[PDB]
């Protein structure tokens, strides 16, 4: 799907996690955030249409998602142990990874 | 060392990076920031296995990751790009300050 | 491609890096390993074919590749800066990631 | 602390995890390993005293601790979820990273 649709699925499910009641709701939100981030992996962003797939910048771009996928998995792991407090706070801490890619490429 | 001392090192060296002219200065400072962060990991700010303390420790884990990626750039001589990465660290410094400072 | 084929590629290109005499061999080999690790990420290994796609084991197994893809990219980045020796060394260090996965799921 | 000391901390605490019976022991042992690895990251080993701090050998030396820290972090993740057996098995798999650094630099 589109990068915007993935960025919407990321932004939406983050607020789902913030306002959730339990680990199942958190989990399925993280599972959807994960699938969306791995789907936006291939996208060329508007601000780098003048760079090739194997350029330094597109490696750095794709690496920003590698970081995000990893953190989602750490959070998701916390949800699967029934640690909802901690998972919710881990999800919160993604914000600076989201932010860091935007400060460079959004 | 003490928690104030780790924060000082982190703050001091973030400035050294801001005003640096070369990759060696920037490496040196990132390296010292990595050490202070891989140190401050195991302190308590004003239960150890509480949800708060995990998340306190987790903040330093995330910060260590970003310092290490900045080091990647500085080790590759990409000095400007390392300095921007270093500027973006503030988000994590701040986000933890908002919480538990 | 098949999981076995991804694994030959990984093993073959790892020995190419070991024996390389120039920067292009290491870079090219690291590029082919990155692609093969990415492709293999979604595969289901024989020993977990009767597990759910959302089992803890399939998350662990998927994560093992997340680790590997990360080290491959670290090494590739080093090679792209002319730190080819460091990249060859990094490639050798992959072996414990290869072994960690095999131990559990091969 | 001294490098030998950090190694002594790594070795003793690994043995503690192997023969543990609860999560608290495992978490605490891994925490001493992390701190030992952190502190050891900055050291210069006897065999690389005759090299530049920016040498491939020293870069690769530091990297071995980076890999090890990452594996300790994961083991710590399993231990926090009371997945004691799995954390003990992840701890065992650290020995590959130990051995790989020793074979080169010890
Ligand atoms: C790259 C490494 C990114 C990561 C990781 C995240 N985002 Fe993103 N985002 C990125 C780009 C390049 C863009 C621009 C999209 C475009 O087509 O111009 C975005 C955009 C967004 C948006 C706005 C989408 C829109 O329709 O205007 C949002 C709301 C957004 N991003 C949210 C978001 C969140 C919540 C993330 C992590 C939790 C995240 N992004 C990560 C690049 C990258
Ligand atoms: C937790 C996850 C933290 C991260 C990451 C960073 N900081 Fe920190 N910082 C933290 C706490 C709990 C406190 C309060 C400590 C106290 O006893 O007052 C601080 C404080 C500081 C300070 C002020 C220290 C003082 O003597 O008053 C500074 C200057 C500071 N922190 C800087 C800093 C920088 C530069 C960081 C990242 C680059 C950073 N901190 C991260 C907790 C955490
Ligand atoms: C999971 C997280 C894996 C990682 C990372 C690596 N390997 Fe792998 N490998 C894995 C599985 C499940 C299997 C069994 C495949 C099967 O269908 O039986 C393998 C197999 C191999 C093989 C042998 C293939 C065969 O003919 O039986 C080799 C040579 C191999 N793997 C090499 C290899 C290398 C070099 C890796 C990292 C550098 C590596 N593997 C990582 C699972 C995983
Ligand atoms: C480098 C990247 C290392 C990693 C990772 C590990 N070890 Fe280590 N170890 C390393 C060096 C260079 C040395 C030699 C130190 C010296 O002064 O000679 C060692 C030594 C040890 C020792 C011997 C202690 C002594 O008194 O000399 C032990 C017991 C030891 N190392 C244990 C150990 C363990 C358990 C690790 C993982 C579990 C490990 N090491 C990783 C370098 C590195
Ligand atoms: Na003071
Ligand atoms: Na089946």
């Amino acid at each position: 799907a589109d990068l915007e649709d993935n960025m919407e699925t990321l932004n939406d499910n983050l607020k789902v996690i913030e306002k959730a009641d339990n680990a199942a709701q958190v989990k399925d939100a993280l599972t959807k955030m994960a699938a969306a981030a791995c789907d936006a992996w291939s996208a060329t962003p508007p601000k780098l249409e003048d760079k090739s797939p194997d350029s330094p910048e597109m490696h750095d771009f794709r690496h920003g998602f590698w970081i995000l996928i990893g953190q989602i998995h750490d959070a998701l792991h916390l949800a699967n142990c029934g640690k909802v407090k901690e998972a919710q706070a881990a999800a919160e801490q993604l914000k600076c990874t989201c932010n860091a890619c935007h400060q460079k490429y959004r």
